[PDB]
């Protein structure tokens, strides 16, 4: 049972900053293990190509289809230039995703836009006002792709894996749209605005501003994530994405 | 994915008090799941016999040998009347134990002795002074039965499962004896006294005083536990113990 | 002196969730005592009519009238009994009537899941922790109210608590039953004070939102907390509450 | 409602240090009210005599006489460290609240320092925030306090109700065992607990109650006034068994 | 070493409220020392004139003159809400620290209230505990402050070093953008950041810095004295654009 | 003005773990600055001799002498250079010598894993949070020391910190190099004050224990922290430290 050296990202002890030499010396299982309790791994100054990226992520499990190039294409949604709001990977196409990997191939002209952000949902659900948690636990959430049930919590024991799909902000091209059964439009919009503000408080929320060579690894059962908008044509933001499951 | 109603035991949110009707209505997997994150389940006023006890615990996995009667026998250690200090189940006989169940068959003349106590090791290891954690992570711990290595941490991802065997207090009949390699007798005694006091602080530590019909369930990977002495001949303290693993 | 079993509502330990059987088996004095230090009591799954509701509340003291039980049913073209917001207040400072305990029971709730909340604020904890420039206004300045001008004292030292009597301004678009002013403050200043104080008191440490379901009973100790009703201006909503008020 | 200026004594916001001039200008009702939520009031540099002390304390309610009936004469108890005594003696008075129930209840306790010499780290009067302590204690300690019968005898056994629910607080009455070597006027027991259990309970509870979050130690100086709301706190006197110590306090008690 | 009595302003223990008599009896060095760790000193009910104000502040170091050189005459700046001006005007002064570097550095800033009328909730001078805020902020905000080049122009671009490490504190110099509608004497930019990014950064940082844990608002009354250790805090003036408001402060600056 | 990368040692954010390469690449002024607000710096995995150690420390100011580098090697029948406890203190108040920075380097450590620690106390945080009856003695009472009687002031207001000079009593059985007393206090009272204050300062919030390994460098800002050496009275122990002291 090996140990990797790390520093916490959040003040709560969640998250893991890992030095690139330490990351590469470490076995796949050590990082895979650490991700379950830390939710996310941040590695800076890693110099790899797309093939080496594939070799790193494919050791963590079976690949969920292989590498998605998120390069900010004008006219697209997921591989486009706008917001991708709070979600977990996999549950809209109904494939299990355990680990999500994001590598920065090229970042130019962007310093305070285009963040990938990460939320500690288990701590947030534990600390949130009773009225927010009640809706999440007892109500039926449905999603349509731009109507089917997406279960909010799936009890894996060690965590209640969260699957949720937030509404896109006004003015951002929407890839999905949520609804809550028995809730009106006014109510669902209010709920998400309020839950969203709770989840974005700095105790649970990490914003990653990308740089060349960054690697962001997320345990898809332990956190939910978001992309912030980067709708300025001068921005080059090319990320590579890999996805594994067991 | 079902939900059981519960209240936290500790101020930190750890532990689960579950009402006996709620416990019995709940599926085995719901309780098994909750134990992974809550460490322990406390149920009061349950009226079962030893056969029903067996039927409840055996649904959680394969039985580790079947039911041990801990009835306070004068002349014995584990089934005796004195202290059993901080330990996890299974690692001295080298059998995997995932869940430990304790049911109070009969408690008479005891109100502030004979506690089974439970420690939140993952929170404690996270918050403990660096000098205590360093010994636990880097040094070799050995145990002899009254010399072999017992690994302190076994990384399961969701938790670092702890296996440790504290020294018995002076005057208590010892079933095991620990040692730390490269540490003298003075050092090892000092280490355990200091770590023991850290672990027994109320943020991480729950003491259960037994009553007829209590059921204590422990996830053996998430917590370590102890029995406090009950060396008064007037005390009747009969517990039934079951152990499961997957 | 007996004990009811309860769970706290707030992370601070304020509030009391009480099981319906535990509530009904408890003596009146036991709940009435609990309310002084816990502020509010939430009971779910009760199935009582208006007479039984009256029997429960009237045992806590002398009935304060408006005419005992007020039916808040969301009647259109009305205020208190209307469909809009009732901003932060304590009961009984507009009429000169002492109100110690306020009782709210849900007789019928339909088509509403995230609107029409009755909310509750732990004002003693909030006043103890608020920035000094907000507290200073509350403690030393004169607050007046017009019923839609008279002095309403913010604090009344009862010892165990400084009872709060305050009447917040209604949001724009919500029909006002009252209107506050602070003497020596301009209209800009009063609006800014209340907006900032409102946001402070709405922080989750001090603030509980109760979304109503059939059979819920909310009891508030009126000296210990202040409260608010959020708007429910959708015509599909049925929200019928029974209201009782007591004092000694 | 009138307001007095004060600073909190505890980090939790409990307690009230009040400047002497602010205390003297204050109405009796202002301090009496504050005491309910702050538990205790500490005033330094008050130069009063026993008559003036009496006029200050007697305004707060009916005088509870110290203890074939009473006529209002036994008002001010002089705790002057008299050898051969307990309450007015020189040893420890462990955790308790004053008075009893019904007519012998005490709401406010007043302690003024007439003369203190040769003592800098013994003889403290200490004060415990019991309501916050009971809210935060491990449940195994709280359960004993809430569900068991505590009995006391004078140095035959009588029940002392731990909690009396006044609503605003659960008024506490408890009598901790005197430490070994200290002369005892009382002895506690818990029904159904053995001597070992009771000794262990009180030791652990004591340690919990003495944590700085809930506990204030008052080291006496001439002119100090310590007022306690007896329903809100419990208190203790630490030992002063050194013959060179002069420690004379005046004690006053009131109730409504 | 001499000690002054004070109460903390913030819940974190930062800030110092000092009674006027205690301040007046205090040696200059006692307050100057306290200011380094408490950031700011608040004194109420001081009835002094501008000459006496000058004698108080000039004892703390060398007078920094307000701003073809200086001869010690431009000492006390009268901020009297003069229309058509910015610093001595009636609008917002957003987050900044006084002075600059080297010879134009300021260690202590003094603000005394000569006359305040018709204002109860506008025109505050506000104060931010930047060292605690920088220690607790999300790392994405701290990284910008630590690694990017901040430039400012007067209303051509010049670099303002965010942190100057004095050891005991990282002395902060920053100039936040004036809010829309408020007359600006300065404009910031961040090198390599766009206008959108810079606007978004300052908005988020501003909100973080204005949280009550780090932020104190001072609403002025006649006789108030606000002293700031300029290396330890940053400050702001909120707008007072109402013609009925009289708000006249005297400003003094010193350095070692 | 440059930046060294560091991690805090304490949960409060006090202390600085600095990687050996980062330490050696940093300017002296950068570490010296960091020490004022962080109290202490811990560097592991250095491999330097005594001359290099001297070069590193002497750049921080004027060398304070005892004779520059003190070899603390555990010589028997000695005190400071001995094998026993050195209780809580700051350097340089027994001789009248200003000491700003103290440097400790591990040249050789054998057979010791849980003894002989150099411990460090965050006294400014501790004094800000201590019970008022402990602080009162420290602030208003006269403390005297006998070197094995003269006044040593507890606090010296430097502005940024109140520098602490205090000399705790040695535990029974440990050879005393000094002896404290408080004027106006009896022997019972002084012993009780220190035992209770010692336990307060040893709480994990304020207290770090450094167990020594070959190549460790511990630097302390002597105005900002106080320190202690715990006993190492086992004859099998090799514990050889180099010690440097600077001031301005
Ligand atoms: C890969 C993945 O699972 N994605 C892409 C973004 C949203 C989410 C989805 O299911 O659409
Ligand atoms: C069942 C079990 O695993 N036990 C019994 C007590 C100690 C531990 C052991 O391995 O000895
Ligand atoms: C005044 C009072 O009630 N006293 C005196 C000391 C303890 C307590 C008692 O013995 O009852
Ligand atoms: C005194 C001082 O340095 N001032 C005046 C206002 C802002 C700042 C400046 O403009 O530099
Ligand atoms: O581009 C990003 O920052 C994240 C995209 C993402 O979340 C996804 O592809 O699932
Ligand atoms: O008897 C008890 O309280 C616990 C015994 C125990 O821990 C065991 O048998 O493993
Ligand atoms: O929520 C409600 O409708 C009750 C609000 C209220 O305060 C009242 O009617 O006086
Ligand atoms: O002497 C004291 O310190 C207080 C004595 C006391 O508590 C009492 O008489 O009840
Ligand atoms: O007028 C104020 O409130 C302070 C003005 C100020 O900060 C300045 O002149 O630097
Ligand atoms: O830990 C050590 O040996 C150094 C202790 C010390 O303070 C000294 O030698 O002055
Ligand atoms: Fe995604
Ligand atoms: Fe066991
Ligand atoms: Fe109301
Ligand atoms: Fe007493
Ligand atoms: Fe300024
Ligand atoms: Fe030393």
């Amino acid at each position: 049972s090996e140990i990797v050296k790390f520093n916490p990202v959040m003040a709560s002890g969640f998250g893991a900053y890992i030095d690139h030499r330490d990351f590469l010396e470490a076995k796949t299982e050590t990082i895979k293990n650490l991700l379950m309790r830390q939710g996310f791994v941040v590695v800076k100054n890693l110099d790899i190509d797309s093939d080496t990226f594939r070799d790193i992520y494919s050791a963590y499990g079976t690949i969920v289809e292989d590498t998605l190039k998120l390069e900010g294409e004008k006219g697209k949604i997921v591989t486009g230039r706008g917001q991708l709001p709070f979600h977990a990977d996999g549950g809209l196409l109904l494939s299990q995703v355990d680990q999500v990997f994001l590598y920065a191939a090229e970042i130019k002209n962007v310093k305070f836009r285009g963040a990938t952000t990460v939320c500690d949902h288990a701590l947030a659900c534990q600390e949130m006002p009773a009225h927010l948690l009640r809706v999440l636990e007892e109500e039926t959430f449905e999603v349509r792709v731009l109507w089917f049930k997406v279960p909010v919590f799936t009890d894996l024991g060690w965590v209640r894996k969260m699957l949720i799909y937030f509404p896109f902000d006004e003015g951002q091209p929407a890839s999905w749209e949520p609804r809550i059964v028995g809730f009106t439009d006014h109510e669902t919009q209010a709920f998400f605005q309020e839950l969203g503000a709770f989840l974005k408080q700095p105790r649970y929320y990490y914003k990653h501003f990308w740089e060349d060579g960054d690697l962001l690894i997320m345990d898809n059962r332990r956190v939910i994530h978001e992309r912030e908008e980067f709708n300025d044509d001068d921005i080059v933001r090319r990320l590579y994405r890999g996805q594994t499951a067991d």
